[PDB]
C-alpha cells in the first residue's frame, strides 16, 4: 500500500551524462551514440544572454572549442550542428552505455522524471509534469542546463525534455530533444510571461482513484453528474475541461475501483465547492494534479523496467 | 530555484538488484561482492507467515533451493547464513558493478531514497524518512521485499534499510542490512502496534528555511522565543522537542538566510497556534517534516555525486 511521488529509475540516464565546456561556460549534455546533445547557449556567456546571436557564435567556433568530458575521459568533437535551440555535437567515440532510447514531444498534462545534474554529474531525480501553460515546476540552479526529463518502457528511455531556462516567476522552460521550445519561450534574457496555468482535471481524478485504492474514501458522495455540469463548475475554479478522451483514459481506474467516472466527478464537484475542511487525502491538504492515470496504475499495480 | 521531493540517483543501486527464488516465493536481493542479501522470509510461504520458524526452514534447505537470477544469468549459491532477519547468500561470482558501499543504521528523523523493485527489476525511486516511531510511509506491494533504501556521498552508497513488512495501518517496517529491525517489529503476521508518531520538528524548520530561500516569506514574523517556551507549545501539537543539537544543525541554514533559529522558531510557533489560513508554503498546505537540514542544503546548493 501507499502512494508517493515516484520517479523512474535513473541508472540508464546516468550513464549518458557528460559535461560540455565551450570557453568558460560549462553545462551538461546527453551522450547518445556518436552525438552529444546540449543547449545552444553553451557558446555564449551571460554577457550575451540579453539577446544572443547564436549563429554568429557557432560560425566563429571550431570543434576544438567544444570540450566534452565523461568523468575523466575527454571526447573529440568532429562536427557541430544547430537543431533549433539544441546543439548536436558529433564526437569520434560512441557511448557504450547508450540505452534503447527515443525522442518524444510530450503533451500538456503528461508527467516525466527529471535527473538534475551539474558539471555532468547527477545530483538527484524527481517527478514533474508539463503544465497546461508549457512550464514545469522544477528544482534547478545555475549549471543545471543539459539536465533532461524522460519516461521509460521496460528498456526504451523516452527523452522528452532538456532544461534551458528559469522564468523570474520561479517556473521553468525548456525544449524537446529536437530543440523546439515547449510554449512560446526562446532562450534569451527577455521578459516572457507564461499563460495562466490551470489545474489538470484528469490527473486530479486519477489521484482520487489512487486515494480510494489506498483507503482514503471519506470524500465519496452519493451523487452523479453530467459531463457538462461538472465542466461548468470546474470552469469556475480554473480546472481544465474534461473531455470524453479523459473519461476513457480513466476507464481502467474506474473498472478497478468500481466507481464510475461521472460519480467520481460528482465527488470532486463537492470538494471544489465546499473544500476539504482541514481533512487530508493521501496525506495532502490540497488536490494533487501531477499524477497521470498511468502513473497511478504503474504504482498501484507495480509495472517494472 | 524550486524545491521538490528529490531522491538520490539510483543507477548504482540498480546494478546490484537481483531476484531470489526459494521454492515458489520470489523476492528481491542486494548483490554486493560475493554475497546476496535478502529477507529471511524467502524460505517460508504465506502459510507460515502466522508464526514462522525460520531456523527449521533454513536447516532443512540447501544452496540449490536458492535460485538467484540477475536478468538472465543465474547464480550458484555456495553457502547461506542467517544474520538476524536477513539472509546472507554467498555465491560463486562477485557482482562486477558492486559500488563503493557501506551499511549504516540511520536514526529517527533521517531521510533516505528507496528503489522499489519487483522480480529483481526496479519500478521507481522515491524519498522517505524514518519516523520517530521507526516506521516509514512507503509505497510497496506484494513482491517488494528486498527493496532497499540508501544515501549517497559522491560514490559511497550507504545502504540503511531493507523492506520486510507492511502494518495493517498502511505504514511499513524493515531492517538495516544487518538484519536488525527498526523499532519493535518482527517478521511474522502478528498484530504489532507502532508507537504514536510525532512531527520531526527540526525538519519542519529546515523546510521553512528552504521556503525562505525560494521566496515564500509571508510566515516570517517579528518575534523571537526561548528554546523552552517553543518546546512548551510544540509539545501540545505532537512535535518532537528541539534540542540544542538540532539548533546547531540549522546553523548553516540560519547563517545562509540571516534568520536566527529561535526567530524561525517564533515563526513556527505562530503557524502551529493559528494555522496557515488557506495559504501555502512551497506549494504545500501542510507543514512538511520529511526534509533534513542536509536535504535542503544539497538541493538549494547543488551537491553532486
Ligand atoms: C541554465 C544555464 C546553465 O547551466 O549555466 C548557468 C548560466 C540556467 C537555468 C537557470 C539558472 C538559474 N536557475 C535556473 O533554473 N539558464 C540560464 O541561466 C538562462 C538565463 C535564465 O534562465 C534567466 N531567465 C531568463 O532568461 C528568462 C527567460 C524568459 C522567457 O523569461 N526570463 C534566469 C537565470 C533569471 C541563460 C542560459 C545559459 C546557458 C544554457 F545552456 C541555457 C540558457
Ligand atoms: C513483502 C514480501 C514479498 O515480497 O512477497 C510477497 C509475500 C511484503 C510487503 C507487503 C506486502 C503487501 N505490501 C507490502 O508492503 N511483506 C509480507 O507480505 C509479510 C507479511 C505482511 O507484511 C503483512 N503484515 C504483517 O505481517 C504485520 C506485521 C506487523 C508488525 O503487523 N502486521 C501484510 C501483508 C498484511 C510477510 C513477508 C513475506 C516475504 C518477505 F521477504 C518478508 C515478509
Amino acid at each position: 500500500s501507499g502512494f508517493r511521488k515516484m520517479a523512474f529509475p535513473s541508472g540508464k540516464v546516468e550513464g549518458c551524462m557528460v559535461q560540455v565546456t565551450c570557453g568558460t561556460t560549462t553545462l551538461n549534455g546527453l551522450w547518445l551514440d556518436d552525438v552529444v546533445y546540449c543547449p545552444r547557449h553553451v557558446i555564449c556567456t551571460s554577457e550575451d544572454m540579453l539577446n544572443p546571436n547564436y549563429e554568429d557564435l557557432l560560425i566563429r567556433k571550431s570543434n576544438h572549442n567544444f570540450l566534452v568530458q565523461a568523468g575523466n575521459v575527454q571526447l573529440r568533437v568532429i562536427g557541430h550542428s544547430m537543431q533549433n535551440c539544441v546543439l548536436k555535437l558529433k564526437v569520434d567515440t560512441a557511448n557504450p552505455k547508450t540505452p534503447k532510447y527515443k525522442f518524444v514531444r510530450i503533451q500538456p498534462g503528461q508527467t516525466f522524471s527529471v535527473l538534475a545534474c551539474y558539471n555532468g554529474s547527477p545530483s538527484g531525480v524527481y517527478q514533474c509534469a508539463m503544465r497546461p501553460n508549457f512550464t514545469i515546476k522544477g528544482s534547478f540552479l545555475n549549471g543545471s542546463c543539459g539536465s533532461v526529463g524522460f519516461n521509460i518502457d521496460y528498456d526504451c528511455v523516452s527523452f522528452c525534455y532538456m532544461h534551458h531556462m528559469e522564468l523570474p516567476t520561479g517556473v521553468h522552460a525548456g525544449t524537446d530533444l529536437e530543440g523546439n521550445f515547449y510554449g512560446p519561450f526562446v532562450d534569451r534574457q527577455t521578459a516572457q510571461a507564461a499563460g495562466t496555468d490551470t489545474t489538470i482535471t484528469v490527473n486530479v481524478l486519477a489521484w482520487l482513484y489512487a486515494a480510494v485504492i489506498n483507503g482514503d474514501r471519506w470524500f465519496l458522495n452519493r451523487f452523479t453528474t453530467t459531463l457538462n455540469d461538472f465542466n461548468l463548475v470546474a470552469m469556475k475554479y480554473n480546472y481544465e475541461p474534461l473531455t470524453q478522451d479523459h473519461v476513457d483514459i480513466l476507464g481502467p481506474l474506474s473498472a478497478q475501483t468500481g466507481i464510475a467516472v461521472l460519480d467520481m466527478c460528482a465527488s470532486l464537484k463537492e470538494l471544489l465547492q465546499n473544500g476539504m475542511n482541514g481533512r487530508t487525502i493521501l496525506g495532502s491538504a490540497l488536490l494533487e494534479d501531477e499524477f497521470t492515470p498511468f502513473d497511478v496504475v504503474r504504482q498501484c499495480s507495480g509495472v517494472t523496467f
